[PDB]
């Protein structure tokens, strides 16, 4: 896929921890129209710089980070991405918090879609503010008859509106704050799992969460609920105390 030069045409705060950037430009005119919930790699300039180049490796290559397509309107040729802000420090979140309309942004991708099948009727969808737009994309493709649960960790009640309604899927939300420890988050996730009891054997599961959360949920599903591996689409979106490049190489060595 060709790297594309885009322009920020709008910025909107969605919550105190989530900033939507709307990208525009003639380079998006032929962007693929079927990739909601897929990710792109955003090139991030060095702090206090604005330019990036096409160098692949070494000290002059741009930092790259993965962000989910919230919306691509082909009539309008505009791409929306929702960046978590004010929860951590790193090149992309820092850059996103300070970005302005008219700034240019180079993007690559989209990357290969890793997502569940849309044709079943039993689902658990686990996500957080980093994966919420992948969860939304999946919900909007499921049959109206699909039963199950949506289980989300968000940084603000305001983020809940990002998920499509669905007639039957039941939502469960935990709004995070600094008093809720990593262990308590895992306890909450496992508490929800146990509350679902014996899962239908045909249940399909999406997980897009922090790396250890993914490990715990996946192991529970495989060993306690005995779901087939093929029924789980699990991705570690981020990992505590680990930058994206380090994390990427960890996942290459040992996939989740
Ligand atoms: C397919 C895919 C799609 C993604 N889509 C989105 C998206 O749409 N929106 C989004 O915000 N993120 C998304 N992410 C996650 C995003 O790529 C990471 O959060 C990334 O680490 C952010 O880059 P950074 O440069 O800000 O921080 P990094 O330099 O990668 O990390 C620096 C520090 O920040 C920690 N950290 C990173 N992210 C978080 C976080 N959200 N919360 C708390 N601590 C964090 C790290 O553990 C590390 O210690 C996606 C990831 C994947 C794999
Ligand atoms: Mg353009
Ligand atoms: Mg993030
Ligand atoms: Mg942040
Ligand atoms: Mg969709
Ligand atoms: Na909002
Ligand atoms: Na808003
Ligand atoms: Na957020
Ligand atoms: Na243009
Ligand atoms: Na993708
Ligand atoms: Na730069
Ligand atoms: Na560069
Ligand atoms: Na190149
Ligand atoms: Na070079
Ligand atoms: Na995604
Ligand atoms: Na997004
Ligand atoms: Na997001
Ligand atoms: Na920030
Ligand atoms: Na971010
Ligand atoms: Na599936
Ligand atoms: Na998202
Ligand atoms: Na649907
Ligand atoms: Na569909
Ligand atoms: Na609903
Ligand atoms: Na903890
Ligand atoms: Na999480
Ligand atoms: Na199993
Ligand atoms: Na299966
Ligand atoms: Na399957």
């Amino acid at each position: 896929s060709p790297t594309r030069l885009t322009y920020i045409s709008d910025i909107i705060e969605i919550s105190p921890y989530l900033r939507r950037l709307v990208l525009s430009g003639e380079q998006l005119a032929n962007f693929p129209a079927d990739q909601q919930g897929a990710y792109v790699k955003v090139l991030i300039p060095q702090p206090g710089e604005t330019t990036v180049n096409m160098t692949l490796t070494g000290p002059n290559a741009a930092i790259k980070r993965s962000y989910t397509i919230r919306e691509f309107d082909p009539v309008r040729g505009q791409l929306s991405l929702d960046f978590v802000i004010n929860k951590h420090t790193g090149p992309a979140t820092d850059w996103a918090k300070l970005a302005n309309v008219g700034d240019t942004v180079a993007i690559a991708g989209p990357g290969p879609l890793k997502m569940n099948r849309f044709d079943f009727n039993d689902y658990l969808l686990f996500g957080d503010s980093t994966s919420i737009n992948a969860v939304d994309a999946l919900i909007k493709r499921l049959p109206a008859t699909a039963k199950g649960h949506i289980i989300m960790l968000v940084n603000s009640h305001q983020e809940q509106a990002l998920l499509s309604q669905h007639p039957l899927l039941k939502t469960h939300w935990l709004v995070l704050n600094d008093s809720i420890t990593a262990e308590q988050q895992i306890d909450w996730l496992l508490d929800k799992l146990e509350l679902f009891g014996d899962l239908p054997a045909v249940t399909q599961v999406f997980v897009g969460l922090e790396a250890t959360q993914v490990r715990v949920i996946k192991q529970y599903l495989l060993e306690q609920q005995q779901l087939p591996l093929s029924s789980i689409s699990a991705t570690g979106y981020w990992k505590r105390n680990t930058d994206a490049d380090t994390f990427g190489k960890q996942k290459q060595m040992q996939p989740l």
